């Protein structure tokens, strides 16, 4: 025995065509702006872009294992995983809707929450497809294949790498971070990255580049680097800044929000799509209109 990578073939949901995942869209869209309480009023915007990411994020670009295709989020040994702390409310809000409409397979209706999310927060808009369809159990890829945050630049560029993303992608990817925040009892790590944490825009290069930064040690007892306006960092943050390669991007993206999404956009729909093939007869990526586009 040899290995040969899994192919995935994306299938679209049988019958479904754009205004079925409009709908879908509409949904998490207004159950969003519903929601409003959630983390101190911060809302399931950023857990729902974290969710998006970790069931990307388990991909092998060598044996093709892992990614978002399979759904495999959906059962307990992804789902419990360490590193999916606090995933379990973006799985929470997301049910009531896998309910509405039974009929979407969970990978896609777990990468489209993220897109949602994404373009529900006034970032840019990501094409997206459907087509990912749920495999059974045995599928789900082991723990730990998620980054770990302790780590620096080389841990960070090595471990892109196993998910075919290079350094402008890294970085473009990594200005999330502007999202939501770090929860101790998730994570080890406390405290958000800047002001504006569910509207989503370049505040993560900015403060990066300029706050004053100094290496403490949370109750956790990790390291963290937070800055005296009350943000925080992690070393895999950081350190966006200490390679010099990372550091111009950085600097390009605090310089320019309009490269910034146009660049976050198309890595964040690979993230989103590595694994799968799609036949050549599927169509295009469908690109979503926001609620404010829709008047509603
Ligand atoms: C080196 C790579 C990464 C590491 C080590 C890292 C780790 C972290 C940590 C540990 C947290 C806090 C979790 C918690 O305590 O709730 C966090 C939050 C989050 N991560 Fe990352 N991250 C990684 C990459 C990215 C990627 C590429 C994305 C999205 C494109 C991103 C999006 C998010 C967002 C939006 C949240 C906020 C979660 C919330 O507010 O609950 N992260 N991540």
């Amino acid at each position: 025995m040899i290995t040969t990578p899994l192919v995935h073939v994306a299938s679209v949901e049988k019958g479904r065509s754009y205004e079925d995942f409009q709908k879908v869209y509409n949904a998490i869209a207004l159950k969003l702006r519903e929601d409003d309480e959630y983390d101190n009023y911060i809302g399931y915007g950023p857990v729902l872009v974290r969710l998006a990411w970790h069931i990307s994020g388990t991909w092998d670009k060598h044996d093709n294992t892992g990614g978002s295709y399979g759904g495999t989020y959906r059962f307990k040994k992804e789902f419990n995983d360490p590193s999916n702390a606090g995933l379990q409310n973006g799985f929470k809000f997301l049910e009531p809707i896998h309910k509405e409409f039974p009929w979407i397979s969970s990978g896609d209706l777990f990468s489209l929450g993220g897109v949602t999310a994404v373009q529900e927060m006034q970032g840019p808009k990501i094409p997206w497809r459907a087509g990912r369809v749920d495999t059974p159990e045995d599928t789900t890829p082991d723990n730990g294949r998620l980054p770990d945050a302790d780590k620096d630049a080389g841990y960070v560029r090595t471990f892109f790498q196993r998910l075919n993303m290079n350094d402008r992608e890294v970085v473009a990817l990594m200005g999330a971070h502007a999202l939501g925040k770090t929860h101790l009892k998730n994570s080890g790590y406390e405290g958000p990255w800047g002001c504006a944490n569910n509207v989503f825009t370049n505040e993560f290069y900015l403060n990066l580049l300029n706050e004053d930064w100094k290496l403490e040690k949370n109750d956790a007892n990790n390291e963290q680097w937070d800055s005296k306006s009350g943000y925080m960092m992690l070393p895999t943050d950081y350190s966006l800044i200490q390679d010099p390669k990372y550091l111009s991007i950085v600097k390009e993206y605090a310089n320019d929000q309009d490269k910034f999404f146009k660049d976050f956009s198309k890595a964040f729909e690979k993230l989103l799509e590595n694994g799968i093939t799609f036949p050549k007869d599927a169509p295009s990526p469908f690109i979503f209109k926001t609620l404010e586009e829709q008047g509603l």
